[PDB]
């Protein structure tokens, strides 16, 4: 019964999930001033021509727009890992202001909504294998900030009043998830987590550098969803973000100068 409230947020976690105690626990604030230039990654790969997503679901803590991972159809490779990652899904992390809804911070500066784009490695056949290995999954986090409208976006933004209640769900198919990228590909990388329950220390952080822009109306579509399910009162999803967490023994690496 984890949430993000009073009596179940984030600081409740630990006493369910003792690893959020742990060294490699996400989101980290990334000090853009210590993140050590590494020359030796190599660009991004993002391969995300023949994206097939299926639906898109409302699960009590975001909404998840899933993909066909059951062959290699939108991968991301190069950067700082070793084989391949399936897209299996993305979801966003957003605030109630503007002024908070990011789950990683840039120098301290809270995004008004963050975008999950998840991966998990090849070599471990499918997610619940991926999920138990350090370098199972890899999570290509993009920033979002409130401006002008985002066009690619609109598809998953009119969709949202389908999927209002936890269980909700609906078909989402031809969508593309290119549309979502902002126009450049510099990076922040470090080895963390998940940053829901169950918390688990498995994930390559992969965090864009250039934000992209989104509406007001379209994040205030977002704040329409709920938390709980239909026929339940109604407590409005927002504020879904899991403050930073200390780096303790990890150095954050760019691939920009
Ligand atoms: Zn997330």
């Amino acid at each position: 019964h984890w949430g993000y409230g009073k009596h179940n947020g984030p600081e409740h976690w630990h006493k369910d999930f003792p690893i959020a105690k742990g060294e490699r626990q996400s989101p980290v604030d990334i000090d853009t001033h210590t993140a050590k230039y590494d020359p030796s990654l190599k660009p991004l790969s993002v391969s995300y021509d023949q994206a097939t997503s299926l639906r898109i679901l409302n699960n009590g803590h975001a909404f998840n727009v899933e993909f066909d991972d059951s062959q290699d159809k939108a991968v991301l490779k190069g950067g700082p890992l070793d084989g391949t990652y399936r897209l299996i899904q993305f979801h966003f992390h957003w605030g109630s202001l503007d002024g908070q809804g990011s789950e990683h911070t840039v120098d301290k500066k809270k995004y008004a909504a963050e975008l999950h784009l998840v991966h998990w490695n090849t070599k471990y056949g499918d997610f619940g294998k991926a999920v138990q290995q350090p370098d199972g999954l890899a999570v290509l986090g993009i920033f979002l900030k409130v401006g002008s409208a985002k066009p690619g976006l609109q598809k998953v933004v009119d969709v949202l009043d389908s999927i209002k209640t936890k269980g909700k769900s609906a078909d989402f198919t031809n969508f593309d998830p290119r549309g979502l990228l902002p126009e450049s590909l510099d990076y922040w990388t470090y080895p963390g987590s998940l940053t829901t329950p169950p918390l688990l220390e498995c994930v390559t952080w992969i965090v864009l550098k250039e934000p992209i822009s989104v509406s007001s109306e379209q994040v205030l579509k977002f704040r329409k969803l709920n938390f709980n399910g239909e026929g339940e009162p109604e407590e409005l999803m927002v504020d879904n973000w899991r403050p930073a967490q200390p780096l303790k023994n990890r150095q954050i690496k760019a691939s920009f100068k």
